[PDB]
């Protein structure tokens, strides 16, 4: 049968799902590892031992234990990111969308959800893969990984909670695709991994990690890179937060054994109710438990690896959105509201920069302030809002990614940079937020194609050309169809540094995405802070 | 006789001079101090001893001993600033232009030449005071002071070479005006001291110094303020440079007394030939012997005086030119030429900022570089040239003056700020230099009023309104006579452009860059 597939770990039964007046096969909730429960919490994942019979893979699996956003109860703008299925530590499953009839050895694209490494699910509506798998004729995989303490608690030295197990969970799902995707009509030699935000950081992390390199062909990074200030911590910082989590729950802090054993006795929600209390400073765009530069998953410092070219050399397609930071200012900085224009006073602007660059000293803070303050009009609420907006987006996403793209391009075999700046017609968030963090995803996933979602005709075209760029890139390493016809997305070179805007208007080629601000964030500020 | 005046020091005989198809009286080279020669070298000035008979005040006096610019021989653009009389240590004299007939108790304006404290003359053509004295009916005086080591060699503690004697020469000339100007129809109670560059800084220094405050009513500072980075040094740096000047001339350095006896045996030119060797860094807009913060002429640090309001409270009228730094890049920065557009490679730009901010560490240099580099086009020679140009102008003149203006206005009784940006139609310097340092001077002195100088009619009108602003201000404390030049307040921070077009009011002159130069860089350097 088309829906019955025999994998290396057991039989699986999918379900025929309708998609845009047609249909396709979907294998949902396929396990790829042993439930990391009990004495398995915090430990490296273990392959799902083979099962007998037929696994019912017709419904979405559970979502990993995570923090749930309740800021705006009922609001679709925020609710669309919360788990839409029951949470559980038993959450290591992957979803697959196969074109019907089943391809022979077609391109495969593996999605890695974002969520600051503290949240995220593979079952969200904006990640429904039937549209992209169907339209571009690709085998689309949806993986999952442990988040928060459950996936990144790190006590370097210990083997019970070594850290980066969330990254290892992803790697095991990738090793699984490598071993069984051929049975679903996918070609394991042509697999592309792509993700947004924390997911984009992950992709760049597999690009770097020797243990992940051979498990994929190419990579796509959306609004995130391995070197983001919020994407990792030192073993020292990791241990401290680990111990502080224990302190927070009254645990025996004498040994990693006692601390860990204590943590494993707590219910999931207990660890989550205190998750945010371990951060070093009051801040925005900083998450408690994230990847650690251990010296194993990451041989050396991310920078030294980027400089020496120690990473997979292949093709990459990456980019960012116009307003990466508004979402985070709305939730954590004073003066911001989703119900107003959020004009910021000079006082709140100041509080906003300290909140945005929590690791900076006074001199650093003055440098940032000066770099984004129009001193002829310092009391302009609008310029203060947008300035603070750019600070958050530049420091946390755009510039770290530009540093990555420039370093990588020195060794890579092809780079394609994009600047997504389209404000969706049916956006439910206030206009001041602009092109919000995560809102290029619904276009990558073809949501604009479904009529009842009420997107405009031009947004459907944008979605269609974006999915095609992604898919064509996945298949060939180039988003452009060889001597096709339409405008050509140019390669990003260390010399020209070209990139295109992604929106509903004709293609526009640009150069040096936000160099001025990024030179500040990538070169000057670091030297300023390093000096004291 | 109108040309014969009895001063408290002795008789003076002036000379009737023609000015724009008319005449006025001119008393040139009147001694106000004892010749600071021989044993008087480096010492505070001594009042001129009364003479008997009639002093011939019909011709300009000597210019003080100074380094002479020879970069462009014959070139009028640089020549107009060189001594135009015999140089001599016997140079403490002042000149006076009195409108004819001799007015009765009228406004007095005292000019103090600039020149980095290492040069300058009161006899230059651009300082001829007949046009301004005539046109605005004011009594115009140009004084003189010792420059270079002769006026600022400072060995604090010593009474033989205490430093700041050049500022004192200035003060003695003012004291002389305060005592004798009434005899020329001047009103000692309505005296305005004005100067450009080093002279503008001097004006600001008299504004701060308790010993100078009662000798004048109001002040005008052009392209200079007391707090300029090149306008002063500490007693330690002053001594260090002094001792180094000795080292350069194989002088006995065992004691100040021996070092000083040695320096006094040398001919003026021997001191000058080594003057520049005492600077601490390779640099531009940095001069060897300048005023020193001694705790005497300057009670405490310039900044503390500005903060505590420890200075004369009155009306001030000051400004800067659009391109203050081009003159200095041309003489000391790589890539610059007088006969070229001077596009600056990226390499020359780098060494250029290094030369402009000699005291900064590497982080400071990166900060300055980042602040002035358009990274979407960093290999643009024009932008690199203009950028380096603004760095030198902003750091040395504009921002230091703006910090001064903002501090003063908190206690002052009236501030009028200007931004002069009119490129002379008949300028001999290349276009890239723009509105050059010192070139608003010819307008203040009304040179555009003389037909054979080939200025345009609009430049003559500009000169006339500038002179009237200066004179009216000098005369009432307001450049406006009852388009209004708005008063500068700490709140509005208004200022006007000074050019051939109609008046345009603006706010916060170069505030973005000056926040960097006045607040961020200093803090960066103090922390690193
Ligand atoms: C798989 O589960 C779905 C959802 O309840 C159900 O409709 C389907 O019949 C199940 N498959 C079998 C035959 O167990
Ligand atoms: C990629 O590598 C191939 C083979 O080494 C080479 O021919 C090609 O020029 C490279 N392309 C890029 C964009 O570096
Ligand atoms: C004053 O000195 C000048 C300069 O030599 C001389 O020409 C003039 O005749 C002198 N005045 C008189 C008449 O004493
Ligand atoms: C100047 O001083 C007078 C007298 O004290 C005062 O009334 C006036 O407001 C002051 N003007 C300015 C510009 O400060």
């Amino acid at each position: 049968s088309e829906l019955l597939v025999n994998t290396k770990s057991g039989k699986v039964m999918g379900t025929r799902v309708p998609v845009l007046s047609s249909h396709i096969s979907a294998f949902l909730g396929i396990p790829f590892a042993e439930p990391p429960v009990g004495n398995m919490r915090f430990r490296r994942p273990e392959p799902k031992k083979p099962w007998s019979g037929v696994w019912n893979a017709s419904t979405y699996p559970n979502n990993c234990q995570q923090y749930v956003d309740e800021q705006f109860p009922g609001f679709s703008g925020s609710e669309m990111w919360n788990p839409n299925r029951e949470m559980s530590e038993d959450c290591l499953y992957l979803n697959i969308w196969v074109p019907s009839p089943r391809p022979k050895s077609t391109t495969v694209m593996v999605w890695i959800y974002g969520g600051g490494f503290y949240s995220g699910s593979s079952t969200l509506d904006v990640y429904n893969g039937k549209y992209l798998a169907y339209t571009e004729e690709v085998v689309l995989v949806s993986l999952s990984y442990r988040v928060g303490a459950f996936g990144f608690l790190a006590l370097h030295g210990s083997q019970e909670a070594p850290g980066n197990v969330g990254l290892l969970d992803q790697r095991m799902a990738l090793q699984w695709v490598h071993d069984n995707i051929q049975f679903f009509g996918g070609d394991p030699k042509t697999v592309t991994i792509f993700g947004e935000s924390a997911g984009g950081a992950s992709v760049g992390m597999h690009i770097l990690s020797p243990g992940s390199r051979d498990l994929f062909r190419r990579a796509i990074l959306q609004s995130g890179s391995p070197n983001c200030p919020w994407a990792s911590v030192s073993v020292a910082e990791g241990r401290r937060r680990a111990v502080e989590l224990g302190r927070n729950l009254n645990c025996n802090l004498n040994s990693d054994e006692e601390l860990i054993h204590c943590l494993r006795e707590k219910k999931p929600q207990e660890l989550i109710d205190v998750e945010w209390n371990v951060l070093p400073f009051d801040s925005i765009f900083r998450f408690s438990f994230v990847p650690v530069i251990d010296g194993e998953f990451f041989p050396t410092s991310l920078e030294s690896m980027l400089n020496s070219g120690n990473f997979k050399k292949t093709q990459i397609l990456l980019g960012v959105n116009k307003d990466e930071g508004s979402f985070f200012l709305l939730y954590g900085a004073p003066g911001f509201s989703k119900d107003s224009e959020s004009k910021i006073s000079r006082e709140d602007f100041m509080s906003g920069v300290k909140l945005s660059v929590p690791h900076a000293n006074d001199l650093g803070l003055d440098a940032v302030t000066l770099q984004y303050t129009d001193w002829m009009d310092d009391n302009n609420g609008i310029k203060n809002r947008d300035g603070l907006d750019d600070i958050v987006g530049d420091h946390n996403v755009i510039c770290p990614l530009m540093h990555f793209v420039n370093k990588y391009t020195k060794f890579g075999n092809g780079t394609y940079l994009y600047f997504f700046n389209h404000r969706a017609s049916n956006l439910v968030w206030p206009e001041w937020m602009g092109v919000i963090h995560g809102y290029e995803i619904e276009f990558v996933f073809g949501l604009p194609l479904v009529k009842e979602l009420n997107y405009t005709a031009e947004e459907e075209a944008l979605s269609r050309r974006i999915m095609h760029y992604w898919a064509t890139f996945a298949k060939t390493g180039n988003p452009n169809e060889p001597h096709s016809q339409e405008s050509k997305w140019p390669l990003f070179t260390t010399k020209e540094q070209k990139f295109i805007d992604l929106n509903t208007e004709p293609m526009k080629v640009h150069q040096r995405l936000r160099v001025q601000m990024c030179v500040f964030w990538n070169q000057f500020l670091p030297k300023l802070l390093n000096a004291t």
